[PDB]
């Protein structure tokens, strides 16, 4: 090959542009994203039961429910709340890897032999299956700018208008409304219903018969009689549209003729179908759309889709209202990734000027500069081929590609330099000698090199797909340049350079530069005698590099270890919970101190502040809420005060002031679904009936006991509700009879009131949306109200409810926690500091083995995710190293030598453990993929040095140590090279500030620092290396000044 | 040790069991030899 493209520079050209094009297409299709998937799919069930408590929402449903889910493939666990609000979630979650639509399929098939065995009214407020992430991917938000639409009339025109079209859109798996759809609201008054010996039965079944849209068929239709000249539909009634109608629908006519129209028993007005979302934007009024992310989707394309689709709705807008953008995760992966590319093309720019400073010839570092483009948009074609995404780990292989990259394409040039600067043959010729000698080396090189990236392809599980996808851009970079390499360059060097002849690198006819090549010179042996003396030496420099490496080791354990940093992603949420039994007014008092807060203490950070009432995490409820608050841009917040971090550790410090709440804000995870990673996701259960009750107190028992170990234990608490007052009210079956009252009418009534009761379906501005039937409020909030009600007995006389029922208070629950179909409670908390999580989780164990009999326990969540064998990087490390070993066996033809080269290893090391050190960073994934490039490159180095000390021991015959010293800095010019680009060009992340600079400034500090004491370090050590380990490894018929 | 009887044994294990073995990793059908528990109304034509 480097022959063949030496003969034929455009097809070269060719191939570099066909390659070219490939990755720029790749570039143009490929997704992006912050990180590989590796999120566990998620099917949720959801379910509704208007005014049902939450032991019968469980007893009634969940359970029902979840006694068939069973045959479900790839079934990790399943979780479920039921609570007073009505509501069901039942979460299923799956091994990764599960394809979603299928677990979806699934999920459903179970689900439809349940469904008609739930009650009518669940099924009627349909339940859906869903598969999607748990956070919110955007919220987009909704306001009137000229305040002509109320909260209400918001909320109602985005469900009317503009939420079906997002829940239909690709990629879109859940779609919350922050507010309430209109329905046709009946109002019940119990005094003119009793007045006129009417019930809400009456009123439901008056609404059924005269709010109707009925089938009439047709005046000749089919078949018809002979002669027929007239077809067309008969019109009969059709669904009421408007207040107006809904009032004057006849409950009865009384004895003197006169009617009862509904409206002389009740208020009739649109409004919600529910009440118990309300939602502010900047203390504004408010509605919206909570979108979550579909299992498996790309956020990126999802959130330009959302865009596209808003932006089709827009022109048709009523006066006023207006699209706000409270609260999106997506401009964070953009800007990211992008910053990154910032960071690519600067390490470029940085490495061409370091480059140029010593091959000052401008064609022959054009040469280099030309190749690492080459091979990196190769690259991009190569990951698209493997279905890899442009991501943070990608983009950082790219980056990071490039010490390696340069390498190949110096070897080349310089080679061929010093072919032509020590004959004299034109650069055609200069080069194809040139590349005969080294082809071999290239092509042996990379594949050694490649050794200690491999290995580390084969992590499993989540964590996994992160190493993968920084493994195979490297190798796959480094196999890219192998290939240009004999390709390109060869052409290049053979059409680009300028010839030379005469033992030249003169000194003198330029300015600066001239002077620097003088000073290197000299600077060359004063490094060489340098070395000579610490030849003569060996003993006690032998010594050093042993407490370089205990101190490596002492570095490495005292340094903590996590997965991923935080990111400031420029947005974050706010939870506010109160007691259950606590108003929706009180709730709102507490989002009015929240929102104060970041409206006015954090001016300079805070640009909007979407809170809502009667949502939050867990889900709705009058005594919970969720502020989402958007950040101004990065740049306009500098210094670590002014970032995430900071910010909600002010915010939540300044909220534990609020009284009789729970308010915190707080960072979202890296990833999420792992967790903040001293936090432990405990599960309480009830394995023998034991009963909501007895759950409770062995609950508090365990949490009492992790109280007093606060030594190992912190901030361990329960995730759910406390127990509440609630009104029980026993109806007396016997009296009931003898009134000759109807328990469905009494049920009915009680409910319909108290409840609201979902009747049919209207017309609304073209719209079917519902009707519901309830009492007005000034009748359903006092105890004694109760009586106030009549039902209608047999007989036609008017029974009070106080006739036939009594009632009491008692405690109950408001959200009933299940885990894996069991009654369950989910514990949350850390290790205390200095405490590994899983210490926290023996104890935990402990604590739980003690608790009474039938109660058992369960991990969940991120505390199940790494129970799932998460430590494989010492085996891996250790098999690398091994491979390592013997592919350098293979280079040398030796089993000695490779030793030689591999003793470097420490001395990259201790450089990034005392820089990570120093800069207080962690041992994380963005720690170790940096390492390894360290090695790599400190690899390459070394080799380079005994590769040139063993050829002139064998090719030329020169001695041992004399031939070291000749091979030793024949090299260094090179080295320097190499390693001071290298660490110019890692300089953008290192000083990164700005969108992830999070990842950029981990990952870069951890390099420079290793590749800055690497390479240092090594230019002494490894011409030791060499020495001792040809000595210790014999041959005594040598040394001294051989020829052959 | 004589204490529950078959039809005992059955609604234990078609109570507490059944289900989880059911969403056991690889399990697919899950067939109970016996019968779980129901509130049994045995009714008397003459009493009625
Ligand atoms: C040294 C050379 C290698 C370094 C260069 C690598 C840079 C990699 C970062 C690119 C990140 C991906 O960003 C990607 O950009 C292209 C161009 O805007 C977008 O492409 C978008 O605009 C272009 C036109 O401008 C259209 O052809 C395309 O239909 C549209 O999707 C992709 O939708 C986006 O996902
Ligand atoms: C060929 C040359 C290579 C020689 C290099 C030899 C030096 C060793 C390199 C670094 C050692 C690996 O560092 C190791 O990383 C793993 C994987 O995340 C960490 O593992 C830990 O990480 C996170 C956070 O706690 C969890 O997801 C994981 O469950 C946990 O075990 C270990 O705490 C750490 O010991
Ligand atoms: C050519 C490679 C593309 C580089 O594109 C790079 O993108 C970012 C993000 O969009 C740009 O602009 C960025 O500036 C500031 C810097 O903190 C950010 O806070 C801001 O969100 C963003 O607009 C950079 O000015 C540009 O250099």
């Amino acid at each position: 090959m480097p022959n063949f493209f030496i003969d034929r520079p455009i097809f070269a050209w060719v191939i570099a542009i066909i390659i070219m094009l490939a990755g720029g297409l790749a570039i143009l299709k490929l997704p992006v994203a912050q990180y590989p998937t590796i999120a566990p799919p998620a099917v949720t069930i959801s379910a509704s039961y208007p005014g049902a408590d939450a032991k019968t929402v469980q007893d009634t449903v969940t359970q029902v429910i979840e006694q068939n889910m069973n045959g479900i493939d790839n079934l990790m666990y399943m979780s479920s709340n039921s609570d007073s609000t009505g509501t069901v979630q039942i979460t299923l979650t799956f091994e990764s890897g599960t394809d979603a639509d299928i677990a979806q399929v699934q999920v459903q098939n179970k689900l439809q032999l349940a469904m008609p065995l739930l009650p009518q009214e669940v099924q009627q407020q349909g339940v859906s299956v869903e598969k999607s992430s748990s956070s919110f991917l955007m919220v987009v938000g909704v306001i009137n700018t000229d305040g002509t639409m109320t909260q209400e009339d918001i909320s109602d025109y985005v469900a009317a208008n503009m939420k079906d079209a997002i829940s239909r859109t690709s990629g879109v798996g859940d779609v919350q409304l922050f507010g309430s759809q209109y329905a046709m609201r009946i109002w019940m008054n119990p005094n003119e219903l009793n007045k006129f010996q009417l019930t809400p039965v009456d009123v439901i079944t008056a609404i059924k018969a005269q709010n109707a849209q009925v089938a009439a068929g047709q005046l000749g239709g089919t078949p018809p009689v002979k002669g027929q000249q007239l077809n067309a539909s008969i019109i009969a009634q059709t669904r009421l549209t408007s207040t107006e109608e809904f009032g004057k629908i006849l409950l009865k006519v009384n004895q003197d003729g006169s009617r009862v129209l509904l409206r002389d028993v009740a208020k009739i007005e649109l409004g919600g179908e529910n009440y118990d979302i309300i939602a502010e934007f900047n203390g504004q009024p408010a509605s919206g759309l909570g979108i979550k992310l579909a299992t498996g989707a790309n956020a990126l394309d999802t959130a330009a889709a959302i865009r596209a689709e808003l932006a089709k709705m827009e022109p048709f807008f009523p006066s006023g209202l207006k699209i706000v953008y409270p609260y999106d995760t997506t401009p964070f992966v953009k800007i990211s990734i992008h910053e990154v590319v910032k960071t690519l093309v600067e390490a470029i720019i940085l490495v061409f000027l370091v480059m140029y400073l010593f091959l000052q010839n401008f064609r022959a570092t054009l040469i280099p500069t030309i190749a690492v483009p080459v091979v990196l948009l190769g690259t991009f074609a190569v990951l698209a081929a493997f279905g890899f995404s442009i991501n943070t780990l990608t983009m950082f292989g790219m980056v990071l590609a490039i010490g390696l990259l340069v390498d190949d394409a110096i070897v080349v040039v310089e080679n061929v330099e010093r072919v032509m600067a020590e004959e004299g043959l034109p650069p055609k010729e200069a080069t194809r000698k040139s590349m005969g000698q080294i082809q071999g080396a290239l092509v042996g090189i990379a594949m050694v090199l490649s050794a200690v990236f491999v290995p580390m392809a084969f992590f499993g599980g989540s964590t996994g797909a992160i190493y993968r996808q920084f493994s195979i851009t490297i190798v796959s970079a480094m196999a890219l340049s192998v290939l240009v390499a004999l390709i390109l360059t060869p052409a290049l060097c053979a059409t680009m350079l300028k010839p030379i002849a005469k033992g030249d690198h003169g000194e003198g006819k330029k300015g600066f530069f001239g002077w620097f090549n003088r000073m290197f010179e000299k600077s060359t042996h004063h490094y060489t005698d340098s070395v000579g003396g610490i030849l003569r030496s060996t003993g006690r420099y032998l010594v050093l590099y042993l407490i370089i490496v205990v101190g490596m080791a002492y570095l490495f354990v005292r340094l903590p270890s996590s997965f991923l940093p935080d990111e400031d992603q420029g947005v974050f949420m706010t939870m506010v919970q109160l007691p259950a039994g606590a108003t929706q007014e009180r709730t709102q008092k507490v989002l009015n101190e929240v929102t104060h807060y970041y409206l006015t203490k954090e001016k300079n950070n805070v640009e909007s502040v979407f809170a809502v009432n009667g949502f939050g995490f867990a889900g709705r409820g009058q005594n919970t809420g969720i502020a989402f608050v958007s950040l101004k841009d990065w740049a306009d917040r500098p210094g670590e005060e002014n970032k995430v971090e900071a910010i909600t550790m002010r915010a939540t410090r300044a909220f534990s002031q609020i009284k009789d709440a729970m308010v915190f804000a707080f960072n979202l995870p890296a990833i999420v679904e792992l967790g903040t990673a001293t936090g432990f996701d405990f599960e309480l259960i009830d394995q023998a009936g034991l009963g909501h009750e007895k759950l409770t107190q062995a609950r508090n028992q365990l949490l009492a006991e992790a109280a007093k170990h606060p030594d190992m234990l912190t901030s361990v608490r329960p995730n759910g509700l406390e127990d509440t007052p609630q009104f029980k009210i026993d109806i007396d079956q016997e009296k009931a009879q003898a009134l000759g009252v109807s328990i469905n009418d009494i049920n009915t009534t009680l409910g319909a009131a108290w409840g609201g009761s979902y009747v049919n379906d209207f017309i609304d501005r073209g719209r079917v949306k519902k009707v519901y039937v309830m009492s007005e409020a000034k009748y359903r909030m006092l105890p004694d109200d109760i009586g106030d009600w009549y039902v209608r007995a047999a007989d036609g006389q008017m029974v009070p409810f106080s006739a036939f029922s009594s009632s009491r208070w008692e405690y109950g629950s408001p959200r009933l926690e299940r885990y894996n179909g069991l009654p369950s409670m989910e514990i949350l908390g850390q290790a205390a500091p200095g405490k590994s999580t899983g210490e926290a989780m023996e104890l935990m164990e402990q604590l739980a083995s003690k608790l009474p009999t039938g109660v058992g326990y369960d991990w969940t969540g991120m505390s199940y995710q790494e129970r799932l064998s998460g430590n494989q990087a010492p085996s891996l490390y250790a098999i690398s190293l091994i491979v390592v070993f013997l592919c350098l066996a293979a280079l040398y033809e030796s089993w000695s030598i490779p030793f030689s080269v591999m003793l470097v290893v420490p001395l990259g090391v201790i450089g990034a453990l005392l820089a990570a050190t120093f800069r207080g960073l962690t041992n994380d994934v963005y720690f170790q993929v940096g390492l390894l490039t360290t090695i790599g490159l400190s690899a390459k180095n070394a080799i380079l040095i005994v590769e040139f000390a063993k050829d002139l021991m064998d090719k030329e015959g020169k001695g041992l140590i004399e031939a070291t010293l000749d091979a030793v800095r024949m090299a260094l010019r090179p080295i320097l090279m190499t390693s001071l680009a290298f660490i110019l060009g890692v300089m953008p992340l290192v000083i990164s500030t700005g969108a992830g600079s999070g990842a950029q400034n981990a990952v870069g500090t951890g390099v420079m620092g290793g590749m800055v004491t690497a390479t240092v370090l090594a230019i002494f050590f490894v011409p030791v290396f060499f020495v001792v380990v040809r000595r210790r490894f014999s041959r005594k018929n040598e040394d001294i000044e051989h020829s052959h």
